[PDB]
DNA sequence: CCGACAGCGCATCAGC
DNA sequence: GCTGATGCGG
DNA sequence: GTCGG
């Protein structure tokens, strides 16, 4: 990837515009438009000279080219400058960094004078359970997880799961499975041969991880998906590890490997895999792969017993997760 | 000109 | 009390 | 905001 000094001013500006569209204007599609522009620019290996040069990239349109011309001539953007100083919009944008506080909650809080983390602390009875946990671990949740800690976390999850029932299958996916040096959370996919698409499995695993005090908190928990908080144990007289976000999902055995593939990513790798998949006559989603008949009617799901089976169906050589950046 | 931009589990709200 | 809608997350 | 039918 190009140095963050080639167009980092431009991609910083676009990412900031994206966050205000998401959190303040509640315009999720303008959020993704700015994000998409930021991404294609951050990959461009030339220092951008003008808005017209940028407009050649896909995702950069007329209005962003204009914003780039203004940023290149002035070193800022008038609209961005204004909204930064705006006490209301800046507080709304900020409160959404609390897990569980989205745009609507952030708006409501700011409306009634709740603007800062301190303000949230004095108003616990106005916070639901998830938001109390997001507040409690605000700084921890913004920290990244080095791969070494991820391995130690995986060690615990694989051990305790096998201890519950040795026939469980558990896979830590996400960027950690592709080889990344750091992670933002832990995403665990869980299955069991007793659970197919036509037939307490999760609770028992969550309970054991709480019993050994790995999982410390619960944001949500149902029969197929758990989202919560965990923390590695600290070495006697040394600094305690930050609390971390961990999700665990129970997925039917016959849909497991589609799930593992999908939740390994990367996002762009999935798109061209689906994009390759349909041109060969197959429809891949998170759950299943199916054949697309002459009219476009997808038939029944095809049996899948490993990731490679999916690659086999669509005439694609198996690519290792470390080669799934795209 | 103008619709798509993913779609789903869980917590909680809005309505009845 | 239940059913469906919405907010939120990743 | 951008793409494209
Ligand atoms: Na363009
Ligand atoms: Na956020
Ligand atoms: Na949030
Ligand atoms: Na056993």
């Amino acid at each position: 990837a190009p140095q963050e000094t080639l167009n980092g001013g431009i991609t910083d500006m676009l990412t900031e515009l994206a966050n205000f569209e998401k959190n303040v204007s509640q315009a999720i599609h303008k959020y993704n438009a700015y994000r998409k522009a930021a991404s294609v620019i951050a990959k461009y290996p030339h220092k951008i000279k003008s808005g017209a040069e940028a407009k050649k990239l896909p995702g950069v349109g007329t209005k962003i080219a204009e914003k780039i011309d203004e940023f290149l001539a002035t070193g800022k953007l008038r609209k961005l400058e204004k909204i930064r100083q705006d006490d209301t919009s800046s507080s709304i944008n900020f409160l959404t960094r609390v897990s569980g506080i989205g745009p609507s909650a952030a708006r409501k809080f700011v409306d009634e004078g709740i603007k800062t983390l301190e303000d949230l602390r004095k108003n616990e009875d106005k916070l639901n359970h998830h938001q109390r946990i997001g507040l409690k671990y605000f700084g921890d949740f913004e920290k990244r997880i080095p791969r070494e800690e991820m391995l130690q976390m995986q060690d615990i999850v694989l051990n305790e799961v096998k201890k519950v029932d040795s026939e469980y299958i558990a896979t830590v996916c996400g960027s950690f499975r592709r080889g990344a040096e750091s992670s933002g959370d832990m995403d665990v996919l869980l299955t069991h041969p007793s659970f197919t698409s036509e037939s307490k499995l999760l609770h028992q695993v969550v309970e054991q991880l709480q019993k050994v005090h790995f999982i410390t908190d619960t944001l949500s928990k149902g029969e197929t998906k758990f989202m919560g908080v965990c923390q590695l144990p600290s070495k006697n007289d040394e600094k305690e590890y930050p609390h971390r976000r961990i999700d665990i999902r129970l997925i039917p055995k016959d849909q497991y490997y589609c799930g593992v593939l999908y939740f390994t990513g990367s996002d762009i790798f999935n798109k061209n895999m689906r994009a390759h998949a349909l041109e060969k006559g197959f429809t891949i989603n998170e759950y299943t792969i199916r054949p697309l008949g002459v009219t476009g009617v997808a038939g029944e799901p095809l049996p899948v017993d490993s990731e490679k089976d999916i690659f086999d169906y669509i005439q694609w050589k198996y690519r290792e997760p470390k080669d799934r950046s795209e």
